RNA sequence: AAAAAAAAAAAACUAGAUACUAACACAUUUAAUUUUUUUUUGUU
């Protein structure tokens, strides 16, 4: 219900802000942070309306509309499976990783290739712990691109606890 | 070009520095009456 405001003159006072934005919509509160060191505001604010619709409408109407001391005001709005894999082949592109792990599970993000020791390793993000269980079951200690690869859980000691299965199960559901 | 959604000082010990509170108390106090204490030993 709160909208961000920016490009504010430090000479602007909370009174002037309120008088401005009440024209658009009823404003529940205005948090307009000040530096208590210098007693000087930082040129931005947070304006909390009563509901969301007033916030969105205010964003639409008041963005880049008004110049306060020539300054044009800005108005704006404002946990997953992971697998460590070791001994990868240098011929394996991240896209080839994607094609490998898609059949096992849907990737929430892209894998991350990093070198340890020289030693090609990667992190693979799955949306499911069970799909990752399939990826480990089939892919663990398996020869691809003429190189034996090891698939396990990435450390945090690693993922795959019981609470991990429960809360990941919930985040999926 | 951007936004940073509002909390930090200590504590202890030992000494030293300085404000301050409480209509606090400060020259009256003595004519009924308990410190008045002795191995009793004051005689028509």
């Amino acid at each position: 219900n709160t909208v961000y405001v920016g490009n504010i003159d430090p000479r602007i006072t909370k009174e002037q802000l309120y008088e401005l934005f009440i024209q658009i919509n009823p404003v529940l509160r205005i948090k307009y942070p000040k530096d208590k060191v210098l007693q000087a505001y930082q040129g931005y604010a947070f304006i909390e309306f009563y509901n969301q619709g007033d916030a969105q409408y205010a964003i639409k109407i008041m963005n880049n509309t008004v110049r306060l001391y020539d300054r044009l005001i800005k108005v704006r709005q404002v946990p997953i499976a992971k697998l460590f894999i070791k001994n990868l082949a240098d011929s394996i592109d991240s896209d080839q990783l994607v094609k490998i792990f898609n059949k096992f599970g849907k990737l929430i993000r892209e894998p991350e290739i990093f070198y340890l020791s020289k030693l090609k390793c990667a992190y693979v993000y799955f949306e499911d712990f069970e799909k990752a269980d399939l990826a480990i079951k089939s892919l663990n200690n398996q020869l691809v691109a003429n190189n034996r690869i090891t698939v396990d859980y990435a450390f945090k000691n690693g993922k795959g606890n019981a609470k991990y299965g429960d809360d990941v199960d919930r985040l999926l559901n």
